[PDB]
C-alpha cells in the first residue's frame, strides 16, 4: 500500500510546526496545489496526515472510533479542564451515553423557551453600550454568551450564581487550551495551567452547591441539569456530583469560543456591506412584523437571510479550523494507505475556501446558497459543525443563541467598521481570533 505523499522537512523535530503556525490556511492551500488531497508532514515529533476536499474528508467523516480514536488526541488537553470521568476521559460508549443525556434539554420543545431567554438578556447586557460608541464586540459577545448559555443549559439556579469572579474563573480555565497543554505535561508548574486547576477546583464547588440545593428540591425542572442528576447509566450507575458539573461546564465551554468568534466575524460581514446588514434588519420586519415583537423560535426559522449570513460567516471564519484522529487501523483513501500512527485531521476552513469547488471563494457572498454550491453540491465541503457521526452536537442551539442574538442586536443598533478596517485573523490562538474587534455602533430607531 501506497503512503501518502511526505513534505520533507529539514527542522528535525519541529518539522513545518512554525511554518504552519503563521498561516496555516496558506500553507495547506499550497500544499493541496503542490501534493493534491492526501499528503503528510510533521509537526513537533507528530506526523499529520491532511485530509482535502470533500472525497479525501469523508475516510474521517464516515470513520468508526475504533479505526480513528478521538481520546488519543483530545484527552490530555480536556480531562485537566472539565475533570475527570467525563468527555474524553472515559471510553466512546460512555461517552455516548453522556451525549446523549444532554440531548434532553437540546429539543425544539427547549429551544422554544431559550428565545426568550436569550432575547432578554442580549437586551438588558446591551443596556450599558448607550446609544452609540466604540467598543470591542468580541469581549461583549463573550460576556453575553457566557450568561445567555449558563441560563438555558446550566439552569437559574448557576445563573444566579454567575458574577464577573465566575466568569473570570471561565476564562481560566480556557487556558488550559493552548498549545502548550497539549504538546507540555500539565503538571508541570506553568501559570496558565495553574490557574485552570485552581479554577477547575473553585467552578465544581459553586456547581456542587447548586447540585445539592436542586436535589432536595419539592418540584422538578424539566432541563439538562435535572436529567444528569436523575439519570443514569444503562448499566444504572448514577452520575456523580463531579460528572454531572464537568460535563455541564464541558458544554458551555464548547459552544463559548466557537459561538463568540463566529458571532463577532458576522458583526463585521455585516459592518463592511452595509446593505447586506439594513436587508437583515428589513427581514426582522418582514418576517416578524412591523412591532418587532418577542423573538419565537418558529420566526427564527423564516430569517433566511440571516440564515445565510451565519453560514457564510462559518464558511469563512469558522472557529475549529482542524477535527483531528489518531490512526489505529490502517485506513484507504485516494489509493493510499494511511499507517496506524499517523494523526489523520480535515480543516473544515480550506475544505471551505477550495479553489477546486468555491467560486469567488474569499468573498462573502450569502447568496452563494440560492445558486448552484458546494455545500449542497457535495458531502464535505461545507463541514463547519463537523458531518456524518462526528457532527457537533450544539449545532441547534449555536443557531438558535447566534439568531436571537444578532436578530436582538440588529434591531438595537446600526454597525460599522472604524475608518473601513476590518480585523486581521489571528492564528496563534486555536480558535482563531479577530484582531483588534472594536466596532462602531449608533441606534438603529
Ligand atoms: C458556531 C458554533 C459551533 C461550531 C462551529 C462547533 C463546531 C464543532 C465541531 C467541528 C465539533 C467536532 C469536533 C471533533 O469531532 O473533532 C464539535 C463538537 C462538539 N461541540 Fe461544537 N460547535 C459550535 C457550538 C457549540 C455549542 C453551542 C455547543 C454546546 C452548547 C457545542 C458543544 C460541542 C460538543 C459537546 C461537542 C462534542 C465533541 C464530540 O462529540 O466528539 N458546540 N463542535
Amino acid at each position: 500500500g501506497k503512503l501518502p505523499p511526505y513534505i520533507f522537512s529539514p527542522i528535525p523535530f519541529l518539522g513545518h510546526a512554525i511554518a504552519f503556525g503563521k498561516s496555516p490556511i496558506e500553507f495547506l492551500e499550497n500544499a493541496y496545489e503542490k501534493y493534491g488531497p492526501v499528503f503528510s508532514f510533521t509537526m513537533v515529533g507528530k506526523t499529520f496526515t491532511y485530509l482535502l476536499g470533500s472525497d479525501a474528508a469523508a475516510l474521517l467523516f464516515n470513520s468508526k472510533n475504533e479505526d480513528l480514536n478521538a481520546e488519543d488526541v483530545y484527552s490530555r488537553l480536556t480531562t485537566p479542564v472539565f475533570g475527570k470521568g467525563v468527555a474524553y476521559d472515559v471510553p466512546n460508549p460512555v461517552f455516548l451515553e453522556q451525549k446523549k443525556m444532554l440531548k434532553s434539554g437540546l429539543n425544539i420543545a427547549h429551544f422554544k423557551q431559550h428565545v426568550s431567554i436569550i432575547e432578554k438578556e442580549t437586551k438588558e447586557y446591551f443596556e450599558s453600550w448607550g446609544e452609540s460608541g466604540e467598543k470591542n464586540v468580541f469581549e461583549a459577545l463573550s460576556e453575553l454568551i457566557i450568561l445567555t448559555a449558563s441560563h438555558c443549559l446550566h439552569g437559574k439556579e448557576i445563573r444566579s450564581q454567575l458574577n464577573e469572579k465566575v466568569a473570570q474563573l471561565y476564562a481560566d480555565l480556557a487556558g488550559g487550551f493552548s498549545h502548550a497543554a497539549w504538546l507540555l505535561p500539565g503538571w508541570l508548574p506553568l501559570p496558565s495551567f495553574r490557574r485552570r486547576d485552581r479554577a477547575h477546583r473553585e467552578i465544581k464547588d459553586i456547581f456542587y452547591k447548586a447540585i445539592q440545593k436542586r436535589r432536595q428540591s419539592q418540584e422538578k425542572i424539566d432541563d439538562i441539569l435535572q436529567t444528569l442528576l436523575d439519570a443514569t447509566y444503562k448499566d444504572g450507575r448514577p452520575l456523580t456530583d463531579d460528572e454531572v458539573a464537568g460535563m455541564l461546564i464541558g458544554l458551555l465551554l464548547a459552544g463559548q469560543a466557537t459561538s463568540s468568534t463566529t458571532s463577532a466575524w458576522m458583526g463585521f460581514f455585516l459592518a463592511r456591506d452595509k446593505t447586506l446588514q439594513k436587508k437583515c434588519y428589513l427581514e426582522q420586519k418582514t418576517v416578524c412584523g412591523e412591532n418587532l415583537p418577542p423573538l419565537t423560535y418558529d420566526q427564527l426559522k423564516d430569517l433566511n437571510l440571516l440564515d445565510r449570513c451565519i453560514k457564510e460567516t462559518l464558511r469563512l471564519r469558522p472557529p475549529i479550523m482542524i477535527m483531528m484522529r489518531m490512526a489505529r487501523t490502517p485506513q484507504t483513501v485516494a489509493g493510499y494507505t494511511i499507517p496506524p500512527g499517523h494523526q489523520v485531521c480535515v480543516s473544515p476552513t480550506v475544505n471551505q475556501r477550495l479553489k477546486d469547488s468555491w467560486v469567488e471563494r474569499l468573498d462573502f457572498n450569502p447568496d452563494r446558497y440560492l445558486q448552484d454550491n458546494p455545500a449542497s453540491g457535495e458531502k464535505f465541503a461545507y463541514v463547519p459543525f463537523g458531518a456524518g457521526r462526528h457532527r457537533c452536537i450544539g449545532e441547534n442551539f449555536a443557531y438558535v443563541q447566534i439568531k436571537t442574538i444578532w436578530s436582538t442586536m440588529l434591531r438595537l443598533y446600526e454597525f460599522d467598521l472604524i475608518d473601513g478596517y476590518f480585523p486581521t485573523v489571528n492564528y496563534t490562538t486555536m480558535i482563531h481570533t479577530p484582531e483588534n474587534p472594536v466596532i462602531r455602533y449608533k441606534r438603529r430607531s
